[PDB]
């Protein structure tokens, strides 16, 4: 396990570090965005969530491919103001249903330290 806390607050810097490898030891779903909302990292944790295979993702569009339960104004909205506004930082309960047993889950979405790009971090609750 890489040990690192849910909601930690300086979760951006230690990320920074990891590579595909290391953020697939995480205890909690982790999931990058460019400002388009495509996938560009999907670890193994938000795999055993939702049932999706990490490889098989990356490179798609979140909000309109792979994710269409989370476009809306109480996720996707927030993301986009969050680009839009170039800072990011909130958390949220959300279900997660597309194509899926309903799971309730607790979402953490901040800016990451590089320029345009986003973390998407999922656990259960
Ligand atoms: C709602 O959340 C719908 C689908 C979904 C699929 C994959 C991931 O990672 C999150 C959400």
């Amino acid at each position: 396990m890489e040990h690192v806390a849910f909601g930690s607050e300086d979760i951006e810097n230690t990320l920074a570090k990891m590579d595909d490898g290391q953020l697939d030891g995480l205890a909690f779903g982790a999931i990058q965005l460019d400002g388009d909302g495509n996938i560009l990292q999907y670890n193994a944790a938000e795999g055993d969530i939702t049932g999706r295979d990490p490889k098989q993702v990356i490179g798609k569009n979140f909000f309109k491919d792979v994710a269409p339960c989370t476009d809306s104004p109480e996720f996707y909205g927030k993301f986009k103001e969050g680009v839009a506004s170039g800072n990011l930082n909130t958390m949220f309960e959300y279900t997660f249903d597309y194509q899926m047993t309903p799971t309730k889950v607790k979402v953490h979405m901040k800016k990451a330290l590089s320029g345009d790009s986003y973390w998407v971090f999922v656990k259960r609750v």
